[PDB]
């Protein structure tokens, strides 16, 4: 009963209150509803950053590079943060969003193999240029809100060209939340060194029912943001909504 202008005001509002400027993407069946205080950033592209790891661990669980139960061991060299200097099986790096451990994985993949299957899935602007270790940070491969929230639908219905149970050995790795019988499955991003900054959180929500709707958030990150605004964004705007 609430009106689709409610709506949009309140979920622009969160955007607005973190100061930022930014769209989230909800995809319901096959229609796109676009909200949040910058619309036209829905389809302008930018780097994937941290989001690249769901695609970089499909191509290295299909491929055979790594396991799911695999540990990837630290070198002992000292790390941007405290708590990368462990050992961890990709589902744990997933959750860290651990950048040393999917430069390994992409390493093993090696830079022939990582163009081949980025194109094959036709993921972004599927350009990964000639370094197999950062292409996903500062350039070249770039992708809109608007295709990340369609390969989140991909993945959330088992649709990209993989095995069934590579996508699913990836989606267990993906589960961040539980809200009443619900399910978020997502992966965060921040691409610190291109200017300005972007923040991802791109995913689906699982209902009880069993339907899975995809969204993607996409915004400008600035000096001393909390990432955790991300998070807090996607849910309140999921939860005026009535998805979660
Ligand atoms: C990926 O985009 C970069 C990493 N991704 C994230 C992220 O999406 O939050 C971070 S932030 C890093 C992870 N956990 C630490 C933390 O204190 N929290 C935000 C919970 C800091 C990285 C920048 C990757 C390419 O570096």
């Amino acid at each position: 009963h609430i009106s689709s202008q409610q709506h949009e005001k309140a979920i622009k509002s969160y955007f607005d209150e973190a100061q930022t400027q930014g769209v989230i993407i909800i995809k319901e069946g096959k229609n796109l509803s676009t909200y949040g205080n910058a619309l036209a950033r829905a389809n302008k592209e930018y780097v994937p950053a941290s989001t690249f790891k769901m695609l970089n661990a499909l191509i290295g669980l299909e491929n055979h590079k790594a396991t799911t139960n695999e540990i990837f061991k630290w070198d002992g060299k000292k790390r941007t943060y405290p708590m990368w200097e462990k050992d961890m099986t990709l589902g744990e790096a997933m959750a860290l969003s651990a950048d040393p451990v999917y430069q390994e994985l992409a390493r093993r993949t090696g830079l022939e193999l990582m163009q081949k299957e980025v194109k094959r899935v036709n993921f972004g602007n599927t350009n990964i240029g000639t370094q197999v270790d950062n292409f996903w940070l500062v350039g070249p491969l770039k992708i809109t809100p608007v295709q990340e929230v369609n390969f989140a639908d991909d993945l959330a219905h088992n649709r990209l060209p993989f095995k069934l149970e590579t996508q699913e050995e990836v989606k267990k790795m993906l589960l961040i939340k539980e809200v009443n019988g619900s399910k978020i499955y997502a992966k965060s991003g921040w691409g610190m060194g291109v200017t300005p900054q972007v923040g991802w959180l791109t995913g689906w929500v699982e209902q009880a029912n069993g339907k899975k709707i995809p969204f993607s958030l996409n915004l400008e990150m600035k000096e001393g943001m909390s990432g955790s605004i991300r998070n807090e964004i996607t849910y309140k705007s999921l939860e005026n909504l009535g998805i979660i």
